[PDB]
């Protein structure tokens, strides 16, 4: 039959603790091959790892997430975007607002921290307050955004992270063409992130009036839309807006080729894409 | 003469939405107060919304956020790792710490179930990242980590619940660890902004020695020379210097904001100016 034993399940996940390669695209003639081939690369990728965390400590850089929110953060503050930064703590009438109430599933994700607040689990709640009481002080576009992380509960909806970076740009105000000028920002965070070669779906919604949705490789990277949302009127928010969500981890991980999405972020265990126990 | 003040209630008003020295300020008469009161109250409205519509036409990296990247780039020229832990932190962890059920530290911290919490503090997550890095090199294990940690306030006496903590450590300096700790805070300082500080090193019976950093009186900066009484607890036996900082504080003095809730992550705020 010819090439048609791959590494198992067990050895990929060993190869990917310490290891940052593709191992699931290799393909091998019988089971001697595949054993031979995987003692080779266990001993590349964990001397490849203690490599790379004595180049850390030699010459050490800005972390790998803070370093990505810095170029992305600049680019939008260069295309007229205000950073901005609101608090983790969001009210149980925050979420209420945003239909996050029971037996609506997102709400067993939520980590509560008392009766009343919980953590965000995105970033909409408190970026809809800011959208709005900036319109009390201009008549032109309202550019912000925000980079920080959300909180979800992973036994109830995969996701992997409980803990993720979150980008959400948001530009309130009518525009000629707003997929257009969706589409430009989103060229500008993907060009900044370092990853500026990508797959744009565009499609129509019921709840937007036009969502657009980056891939890479089939993998999911940004969800965004073109406003009016049927929340708007809740939030007293009543004009066209578009905006754009981005995983900062999942961004990284691409980018940076690690073989989790648990290597790049926030971590005990995890540098920079290292294994540093 | 002059002994009259603007109320407790006035300065509120007045620290509202301006960022003057208001308790500074006497009057001759109540007449003269409340005139000026108008005055100030007028003023602060006036250059509040300049600044809004400022940002608006140049905006700019948020305060904070500008704030940590100078403090950042400066201390990864000086050879520091910078490292992200996460905000979640296990209830074993904080009791190697002894913050356990007895201590009334224990009582601000954010629980999440029955086994994790909100970090409180850095220290746990950077005990177990400078840990693991001795096993990786012989020299100093030299990291920092700036990030938010949460504490309830009715029992902290703070006025922020979430605030960002930079904390930075030197395992196995060369190296004078208290030397090498005035050097670290005197980088972070400068690269912060604030040059003049008052630094004061006390003796200590849990760490060899402490420092703290003060601007006109209030506390910005604690730091400690190890080793500590917890060290062991955590693998680590050999000396180390650290010093930690608030950032909403630090950016509070420097801009010379009337409270420390305008400078960090708020809906109402935004690098000092009041939005809503």
């Amino acid at each position: 039959s010819h090439m048609t034993v791959k590494y198992t399940d067990a050895q990929i996940q060993r190869l990917r603790e310490y290891g940052n390669g593709t191992y699931e695209q290799k393909v091998f003639e019988d089971l001697a091959s595949r054993d031979a081939a995987f003692s080779k690369e266990m001993s590349v990728a964990s001397t490849d790892n203690e490599k790379k965390i004595k180049g850390m400590i030699a010459n050490p850089s800005r972390h790998g997430l803070t370093q990505l929110m810095n170029d992305i953060a600049d680019a939008l503050v260069a295309e007229g975007f205000i950073e901005v930064r609101t608090p983790i703590f969001i009210s149980k009438d925050a979420l209420a607002r945003m239909t996050i109430t029971e037996d609506k599933p997102l709400f067993k994700q939520v980590f509560w921290i008392d009766e009343k607040r919980a953590l965000r689990p995105m970033l909409a709640p408190n970026l809809y307050s800011v959208m709005r009481d900036l319109r009390d002080h201009t008549d032109g576009p309202v550019k912000i955004f925000e980079m920080g992380s959300c909180f979800r509960k992973e036994s109830h909806s995969g996701m992997h992270l409980e803990e993720f970076t979150m980008l959400n740009l948001v530009d309130m105000g009518p525009r000629g063409d707003a997929t257009e000028v969706l589409k430009n920002y989103i060229s500008v965070v993907m060009k900044a992130a370092g990853l500026p070669d990508y797959d744009l779906v565009q499609e129509e919604s019921d709840v937007y009036k036009e969502t657009i949705d980056v891939e890479i490789n089939g993998q999911e990277v940004c969800s965004a839309a073109v406003g009016p949302h049927y929340l708007d009127a809740a939030h007293d928010v009543h004009e066209p807006w578009s905006g754009a969500g981005f995983g900062l981890e999942r961004l990284l991980t691409i980018r940076e080729k690690y073989s989790t999405v648990k290597k790049g972020g926030a971590s005990i265990s995890y540098l920079n894409g290292a294994k540093i126990n």
